[PDB]
C-alpha cells in the first residue's frame, strides 16, 4: 500500500467496469468453472493467471512452521489476514518481491529484517 | 408429443420464467458446473435431476450395434435425432417407457414392433 494506495486501484477498475466489463470475483479457473465451459460458451477465452506459486526455497528444512512464500505473505498482509512474523526475518532473494517483503517486515514491526542474495 | 404437445409445456414453463424465476439451460452438475460453487454462492441447493440412466438387458451381448436404452431412444426421437432404428424392433420391459418405445416406433415406420416383458 506505501507504494500503490489501493483507492486509485479500486477507481481505475471501476471505470473499465463503467466502460461495459463485468467482473466476477471469486471465480476461479478450474475451481468454480472449467475452461471447457468457456471454450463452450464464449466466443474467445484469454488467459491472463499470472505466476501465482512461489518458490519454495530448494533446500531441506524448507517446510518448517515459520517459513512462507514471499508473495503469500505479501498476499496475507494485503488482505489484512494474520501474519505469523516473529522478530528476527531473513528475506531470501534479491527482487521486487525480496524488497517488499522486507520493507513490510519491517512494518509490521520485526526487529531486525534481513535479507540475503545469492 | 401425440401424449402431451411441447407447446403446452413451453407455455407452461414460459409461465413460471415470468414470475422471476432464472433457467439457464445447458448447464450440467460436475460438468460446466460444480455443486461446490453451488453450496458456495447459493443459500439452499435442491437436486431433482432425476433418473436419466437406463437399464441395460442384463444379459451377454447387450452392448451390440442395434440395442438402445429405451429412454435414450426417446430423447434422441424427441431432439429430432437420427436413430438407426431398423424394421423389427423388439422392445424389453412392460412400462411406460415401453410402451411409449414401442409406439414410437410403430409411428417411426417399423413394420413390426413386439413387446417382451417377463
Amino acid at each position: 500500500e506505501y507504494r500503490l494506495p489501493k483507492g486509485i486501484l479500486d477507481k481505475e477498475i471501476e471505470l473499465i467496469e463503467k466502460m461495459g466489463v463485468q467482473i466476477k470475483t471469486n471465480m476461479r479457473l478450474g475451481v468454480d468453472i472449467s475452461l471447457e465451459y468457456l471454450r463452450k460458451n464464449y466466443d474467445a477465452v484469454f488467459l491472463a493467471v499470472g505466476a501465482w506459486k512461489s518458490s519454495t526455497l530448494g533446500c531441506p528444512g524448507d517446510s518448517a512452521e515459520g517459513v512462507i512464500g514471499g508473495i503469500e505473505f505479501l498476499r496475507k498482509v494485503s488482505m489484512n489476514q494474520p501474519v505469523n512474523l516473529g522478530q528476527r526475518v531473513l528475506v531470501v532473494g534479491g527482487g521486487n518481491t525480496a524488497m517488499d517483503a522486507a520493507r513490510t517486515a519491517i512494518r509490521l514491526g520485526a526487529k531486525e529484517v534481513t535479507v540475503l542474495y545469492r
